């Protein structure tokens, strides 16, 4: 019944299952987890491997002594549990120096100082065998519009992306970068806010084929913009190199709720998608457990992530696998969309007199699409009706 | 004082001035203009050019007679006010043949006939001289997730601007292409929602220099996003190729009310851009005059826009001229964002213990940036208070 | 299977499924529907009755001799079909007279007008057997700061509405008022904009208890707000008088989508809210079939509408009837939620040590609230996993 | 030029200057400041005095014998500066014990809890002369639909406020009671989340004349609705005990920007509407010197609040008194929205034929409104133009 295995992919971040809970007008709830502890536990429940910041694992200001130590001990526990780190990322954010950016900076010490950080971590991440490394700007935009020249601070974002793909590819990782998007919080404008402008972005810098997104439910839907749409676009450029899963209501500050809350349909849209483009990445839930809840509560809403994933999943393939559904697809012309518009040609299309001259418009218009029928029938395969 | 010339370059779509004011809740309130008395008008009143649809120049239906008749009087107002037509479009939204699209239709034939539509338009604005096409995709998205497959969809949507570009480059026509991304409305999602999006699916096109954005202030306000940053984006890639004025008053309905009206800040911050990076093409306004008012006050709401512009024009220049704000920009260090972080390249970067080992986080982390300073500054500019 | 019968008292207005498919930016796609054949296509689909304006019965500008005339076919095909007419209200929105609001139009020969309207579809709604007699004051509101004056025009809708209190109980009627409220759209901003709003300025009127509010769902979620602690709190103030059910993806402009759509888990829980609360009013539904549908599309639609209240109405009952969530409330202590604070009075308090001096503050928020592993039973249930 | 002095009656958060910069991502950027200091710097300033909340004053957890030497010290730097206290508010969101809530939390203990800790501080804050005493519930609500039942939490809402209002009339306090919503933000949804719901909720307590609202600038703009509107309806109401002016760009997190910044067009309709209507409380300001600023740039911003205020008031107080304006005005017929619409009462309006029967509906909707050139004179002198 909906129980996950290592097979299905499913990863979480330390910082996850780990918030304490502390939010902006209230302490942590929770104690701290030791990440091997979060280690064996998300284990237990299925999960197929974790992801980490390297401030999660490596207390900020350790001596290189103490790295060993931390990162030996966490390298026992994946032994111990067999689970894998497909994904690393660096916090630029939490420590006051970053308090204006990493990467865009004003400050060009502090800039530098970013970029040494992140070197530093993708090869421990190299180490640990994870194949993305996401970079997520959470700092680098402004409140105030003459705080940052725009087109400098993306010459700066460029330049630092650059340089990283310089270095993984002089050391020969086998190792692709991932930007997440996020269009405000906790700046008041986030550069690259949403999807299309992360991929609009790589496509400037030196080796495109580099770097690809890393989307996340929540933070599309704070634009009001349509996630599977957003995915769709990401799979089309071939870009799509990790998700995040999470839910949200709307718009307004950041959720991270468990996978499946928020936007229910656009949730099983989202699987649906995924699974019939054939995603093969993991999927990662970066999601946070409400600080009303005690540990009890933690590792539920950790496993309802992945139930709810499995659930979406078995209702999307019973919709696609229904023949009344195939039908219905064929009579709202799902298939004459997938059909070339002018396969025979510019020339051909200028003398072809049924496309214009005597095109029936009104014949045309009169045509239903018939795509209420089929979104009922989308709803009743959701909600098991089908 | 404030008094705008065809050297301002400012320009108006006839269906800006000509909205007669329906909405989805009532009926028009004005009655219906002639293109020429709008050209007269807008002329009077200091504008450099106008805009059109097809469908606003030629009543849709019309059969080559009537349409040249239809021309021939437009041009002769055009060389009776010395007015410009820098840029048209086509009409894919209005007719119901396009209720699920022009060129992402489901059904072929429609998509066929929006082709054929386009490139006729096309034509036509090259013999009024117009060096820019924009195409607004309205229609083109869903209501409901199955409905609309986005990969195959963009994959129409590639194929028609493909054809598209090969059309004028066989033709050896001098006019690039511009998308104007919208995020909903008509449509429940449209796709390429934002400048991002739009800027990353030309980067896909077979002649990707034929084609830029033109963005619109209310669009992606409609999705919480900061203008001016997307246009530093569109800037920064080279594809700022026209630009739609007007005002929003945050996340709801297209208000598409005039320039200067809704976020006043971000025009103030919008206009600074454009003038200080030298964008040289028109000042587009899409703006309807709300349907409260009679002809008279279409007219005002008209020279509102330009007078709007010019006074921003004014306190941006006056910003950026004052001694004491270029001084509080050093004191923020945006002389540090466009220096190079890193020119030294990165084994000099690795090696450098100034950037990491020796780097004092907690004396950077202690640097006040100084934004709230400068940002008074520019809000007393903005008000006249300097 | 999920069959409506007129028990279930669903009602649709005329003017939803007539809705013909003209948008702002569209023509219309479908043909006008005669009134009658809407009454009786809905008849056999099961619905209970039908709501109208006075001029979706009566086109605007009928003489008293036609305006007969069409209301006799109307009781005729009523007659014929055992339909029921539980709600009326009056077009105040579509007639340019309307532009700057009815009640609250600048103009008082407009806001005489306006009343007179309304009090001749009183009578007519009263004649036909209406209970609720609904007003939307979609004009009354602004576009600019300077042209309405706030206080005068609440001061102007107070007057229009105690007037009309006063004819009702002078003539002896049995008929309640519902006002709707709607954050904006057809105006920048609409006054009384959320069930708040409405609900605190019905306390200021001169017979209160004859004035409730009809919520709409998508118009609360334009403003982002939650829709069942909406209800809830109108339904602790015993002001639910009537309600209107449809979908809404977000905040954008007013969709209308069928129920169901849109935000399907807050259509769960309004569900459970209404049945548990045991409202016994009309489900109404205020939608539009999208202009994309031909007639069997809309009439698909309207079926949805109804199959999708009585899906959840189902999902609600088995998740309330539960033995496990019945534990689950009392983990989460809703039994406490519901019993006094203090019934032992405000002395008492002051004195009880327990509360204050010796209350174990550690302890009581070392308690998790459970409130996950609770709404993922509500999620199985929603999804048929239970 | 734009000096405040102690009577233009503005005042401050203890906890708005003396905010470490502690946001969801990220660790203070500057100390802690001692009241004390806070004090004396806004004294400086020109601030006619200060606010707070019991835990900024007394540290929780305090004994009664530290609690003394607290407020010692405290009212000496009153003494010392000529400072007022006008209001004064209950921290019941920052402690871990109240994670689900104060006075609506599910667990009985910490309701009653929440009750006595709130005395506590009426006490205090009657001590040192503050009028006004705050209560934003921002705890209350929840993440989840199943985890708060609505009308059980209103009850005990309604049940605490009952029981505040007989504490101060038992104790002959002269002290009135203000609610600040909130819709969102820490919790998904918070219950009261605008204006209007407050002033509803207000009416079914039982002494309603000790109780207004206190609304924020920002916390309406995040649900997407006009803030002067919302005041306008307050004061129509008799309820606007107090206010919270900050700024807000859009619908998102909580920015609590600056005064003036934000919404600026929004900012001159509120000023000119509080001088216009003669509010005479205090002008508090609740906002957050953005966490890039070291201290000099925390007084920067916290004079820059002051400054736009006095700068708006001088441009609205400017038009109002224009003849240009007042002559739009009567062009826009604000005037006659003043006048009431049938004083004559409903018998002479049912019986007026110039009312219906030989209402001209066509002439009365050609006429032009003219709000274009009246928000277009607005523009000009917000802008210094005039
Ligand atoms: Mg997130
Ligand atoms: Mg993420
Ligand atoms: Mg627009
Ligand atoms: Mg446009
Ligand atoms: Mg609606
Ligand atoms: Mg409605
Ligand atoms: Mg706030
Ligand atoms: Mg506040």
């Amino acid at each position: 019944n909906y129980q996950p295995t290592p097979e299905d992919r499913f990863t979480f971040g330390l910082w996850t299952v780990g918030w304490q809970g502390r939010d902006p007008f209230g302490d942590a709830t929770r104690r701290a987890l030791d990440p091997v502890e979060s280690v064996r536990r998300l284990a237990e429940l299925g999960a197929h491997g974790v992801t980490f910041h390297d401030d999660d694992l490596i207390p900020f200001g350790s001596s290189d002594s103490e790295r060993e130590e931390h990162v030996k001990r966490f390298r026992q526990a994946l032994d111990d549990t067999g689970m894998k780190v497909p994904m690393a990322t660096t916090n630029l954010f939490t420590h006051p120096v970053f308090k204006d950016g990493g990467f865009t900076a004003n400050d060009r010490d502090v800039r530098r100082y970013a970029l040494r950080k992140t070197i530093r971590n993708i090869d421990l991440a190299v180490e640990l065998g994870a194949e993305t490394y996401v970079a997520w700007g959470g700092r680098e935009g402004a409140e105030s519009g003459g705080a940052k020249d725009v087109r400098d601070a993306l010459d700066r974002m460029k330049e630092a992306f650059d340089l990283l793909g310089e270095y993984v590819t002089s050391q020969g990782y086998d190792i692709r970068f991932a930007i997440e998007p996020k269009p405000n919080e906790p700046r008041g404008d986030i550069l690259l806010p949403t999807v299309g402008h992360a991929l609009a972005f790589i496509e400037r810098l030196e080796r495109p084929e580099l770097y690809g997104v890393n989307p996340e439910v929540g933070h599309e839907q704070m634009a009001g913009l349509n996630f599977p749409h957003g995915i769709a676009q990401a799979l089309w450029a071939g870009k799509l190199f990790h998700i995040d899963l999470n839910g949200q209501n709307g718009i307004k500050y950041d959720q991270d709720l468990r996978f499946g809350a928020g936007d229910l349909r656009a949730a099983f849209w989202l699987v649906d998608l995924l699974e019939s483009a054939g995603y093969s990445g993991p999927r990662h839930f970066d999601f946070k457990p409400p600080r009303t809840e005690d540990f009890d509560g933690v590792w539920a809403s950790a496993a309802g992530c992945m139930r709810n994933y499995l659930i979406l999943k078995e209702r999307a393939a019973a919709f696609r696998a229904d023949p009344e559904v195939q039908e219905a697809l064929r009579a709202s012309r799902l298939d004459e969309l997938a059909r070339p518009t002018a396969a025979d040609g510019l020339q051909a299309l200028l003398d072809d007199r049924s496309a214009f001259e005597e095109f029936d418009v009104d014949a045309a218009a009169a045509r239903g699409m018939a795509f209420e029928r089929l979104d009922q029938l989308a709803m009743d395969h959701l909600l098991g009706a089908r």
